[PDB]
């Protein structure tokens, strides 16, 4: 039949063909010889120009003026700017379109039904670490909006030839410190040990709790990073309690409201925005299953199972599964109680199936990473588990970048 | 060239060099990954045979010996004259074990070296196929102390139909289309249930009616055989603490025996070679009983648990699912029938990955299939990167014979 990937949904028995993959101009890690789909990790004016032209064509197609005078003029304008300077700059509306496309294009995001609704803060005039901090605080305030979260991204100046990058050292705007102990264990989040020590190496006076909010290490071009402490009033947190298990609250667990990724690179038409933090709202399993139950994270499964009085001596009691469910329920219940936006893994995957149907119609497909889209608990209980998916790289895109240190 | 493989829970890293031995292409390309898809969209025979024979002699540490060389001549002489060849029983046994070892979707591979191989290549009729199958079941079932086994029927031959078992598993429950478009029994087996009736089977009207086997000998219409009830071990499902669970009248058979896959060894193809092991509880508790397109009992169990099925945020689905999987383990354990839970199973697979890293420099594995359908990240395999590729001997899918 059609010479494109045939995609099947095994619950519904429905079929679609992905034609959008034909627009991919960047190769992933697989080959006919072996699939590396489960791996977490994957200028020449000549190449830049082709990427820039592709992006401008995308922009004009999106506003239905492809082939028009303005379209051709913009293309000539970009070529001229690159011709004389080596780079070029995006117009305001082009940046807005590009940022939304990058989210729309992210294969690992299950929240893409929301892609068209993104507040894009243009911070390309930012010229100091102190100002980066101002922009970040405004982002957090706007995005947090007292618990009624709003998706947002703040874009700082793009990488420039012969100049240092703007960089936020932290992986997220909000994260808990991880303190290496005497005995070799860790108090707080084990994932943040290195960033926590870098903050200390940089003058931060460390706390000693399990949930100490880390300061931000912000770096303006060609300068050492500066340290900034987030005012507590700005970081909304949710104390965790369980709807029926009264002792859960005594565990003293909590989590912050805003998931804000700050170390990814936003690439649009060949231009690279090394500092462009973006945020949305949590899907409950990110907190309840990964952050709280991963063995290499807070690892609280055994503690909660002991509290629930489960037989933690044998795997067949399914004590891990039982505790995980209650921990996830507590996260949902607590966020709901505190009126902070959150979406459970069932609702999220149901909305992602709608997004796939929308994109099939709008673009002929949707790049999706099955392993990342299917939730960490109750996998086959959600509709995405039964949906085959095609994964490929489209641009604009969010890409990982090496840590600045 | 060789992929770096990292385990994110432990921080350990390995390099897969075994993938360089793959000679068959998967579905992916540098442009797009199709790893989530369930199914794929004489000089050669001789090279595959040589490689296999090479594999065999290396396995018994007699590579290069006289026996190795003579065997290679034998194979070449037979292919040159007849266009095919035949395997010795010892080689067939080594071949079947390697095909299991190479199966990327199997989480139970730590057991790969323990497999009873039944040579059924001297089978000339559907009736004989049935006798072999019955003996396989009796042996594999062993009154509840399941033993892994495979029965190999005659290889495919040029200009001649295949020996085939039409059923996808030796034991399966009927799926009957009701007037109102619904289905009584297993919805996954509607088509096969209908073929059986069409081929003279007197259907039942229950929810767990064991289907009869449609066995096909070369170029003949398939024949119907009803398995003797006393041969099909089943486990009534009850819950350790919820008394009403047993009232649901749920049950499942003890023996998972795949019968529609093709076994390929040294270029030869065995279109009928049913194999069986023992269940991992989530196959029954999560997929068979809870899939929307299967028995779909989540809502019923949820209501019996008087859960709030009004909203997803109450996690009623997750809660019911866990109790159903608990009932399966409890029941099989009560009935003293072999079964392995998903935590124990994945822990053994991690050991297997380590054993194979030392033994062969890698292990082909399909992450999406190895990670259980519930509590994925609560198991060690979730945090383990895997490389997937096709090695031979191999088990592969083949067209339905109708
Ligand atoms: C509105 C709510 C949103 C929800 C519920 C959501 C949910 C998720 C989830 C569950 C993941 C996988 C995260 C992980 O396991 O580490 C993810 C990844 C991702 N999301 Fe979304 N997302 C949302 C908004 C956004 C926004 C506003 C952007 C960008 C404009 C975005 C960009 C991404 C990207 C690039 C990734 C992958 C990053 C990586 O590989 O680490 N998401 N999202
Ligand atoms: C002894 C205990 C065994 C257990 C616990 C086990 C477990 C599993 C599981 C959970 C799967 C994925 C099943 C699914 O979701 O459909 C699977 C697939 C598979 N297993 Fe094993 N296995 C065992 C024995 C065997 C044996 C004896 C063979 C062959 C000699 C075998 C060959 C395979 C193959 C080829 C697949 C993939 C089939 C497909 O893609 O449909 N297994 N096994
Ligand atoms: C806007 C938004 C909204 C929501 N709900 N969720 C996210 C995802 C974000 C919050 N939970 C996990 C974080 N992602 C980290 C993934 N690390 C991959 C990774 C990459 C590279 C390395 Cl070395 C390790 C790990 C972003
Ligand atoms: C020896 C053994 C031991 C255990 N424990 N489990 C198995 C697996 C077997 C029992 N439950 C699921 C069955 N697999 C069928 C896969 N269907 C995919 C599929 C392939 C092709 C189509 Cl058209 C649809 C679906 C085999
Ligand atoms: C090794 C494996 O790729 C890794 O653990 C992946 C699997 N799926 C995931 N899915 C999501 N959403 N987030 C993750 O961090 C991961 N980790
Ligand atoms: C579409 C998707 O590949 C499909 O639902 C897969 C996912 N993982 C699986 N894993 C196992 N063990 N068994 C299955 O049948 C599946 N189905
Ligand atoms: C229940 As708590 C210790
Ligand atoms: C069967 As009802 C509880
Ligand atoms: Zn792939």
């Amino acid at each position: 039949g059609p010479k494109f990937p045939r995609v099947k949904n095994w619950e519904l028995g429905s079929i679609t063909y992905d034609t959008l993959c034909a627009q991919s101009q960047q190769d992933g890690p697989c080959t006919p010889r072996r699939c590396l789909g489960s791996l977490v990790l994957p200028p020449p004016a000549e190449q830049l120009l082709s990427q820039a032209r592709d992006f401008i064509n995308q922009y004009y197609s999106s506003i239905k003026r492809s082939g028009s005078q303005a379209h051709e003029e913009r293309l000539q304008e970009v070529e001229a700017e690159v011709a004389s300077t080596g780079t070029y700059h995006l117009r305001e509306s082009e940046l807005v379109f590009g940022a939304k496309q990058a989210w729309r294009n992210a294969p690992r995001c299950v929240g893409r039904i929301q892609w068209g609704k993104l507040q894009v803060f243009d911070a390309r005039d930012c010229s100091s670490a102190q100002e980066m901090f101002t922009y970040i605080c405004n982002h957090i305030k706007y995005a947090t909006n007292r618990g009624n979260l709003r998706s947002a991204i703040t874009v700082f100046p793009q990488r420039a030839p012969g100049r240092g990058d703007f960089r936020i050292w932290n992986s997220q705007l909000v994260r808990y410190a991880g303190y290496r102990q005497q005995d070799g264990s860790v108090r707080g989040d084990p994932a943040n040990v290195e960033i926590t020590e870098l903050c200390i190496q940089h003058g931060w006076t460390p706390g000693n709790g399990r949930f100490d909010v880390l300061p931000l290490l912000l770096q303006a071009p060609d300068e050492a990073p500066e340290l900034f402490v987030l005012p507590p009033e700005l970081v909304l947190e949710v104390p965790l309690e369980h709807p029926t298990l009264e002792w859960f609250a005594a565990l003293g667990l909590r989590w912050y409201a805003l998931p804000a990724v700050s170390n990814m690179l936003l690439e649009i038409g060949g231009l690279e925005f090394s500092a462009a933090p973006f945020s949305g709202w949590y899907m409950s399993t990110e907190i309840g299953t990964r952050n709280l139950c991963d063995p290499h994270r807070y690892n609280i499964l055994e503690d909660v199972a002991v509290c629930m009085d489960l037989d933690t001596r044998t795997t067949s009691s399914l004590w891990k599964d039982k505790a995980a469910v209650e921990i996830n329920l507590a996260v949902l219940h607590s966020f709901q109680l505190a009126k902070v936006t959150i979406v459970d893994h069932h609702a999220a995957t149901v909305s992602f199936m709608k997004h796939l149907d929308n994109e099939q119609k709008a673009r002929g497909g949707c790049p999706a990473d099955w392993a990342w889209i299917v939730p960490p608990i109750s996998g086959s209980l959600t509709p995405v588990f039964h949906q085959e998916m095609v994964n490929y790289i489209l641009s604009p895109a969010f890409r990982y970048q090496p840590d600045p240190w």
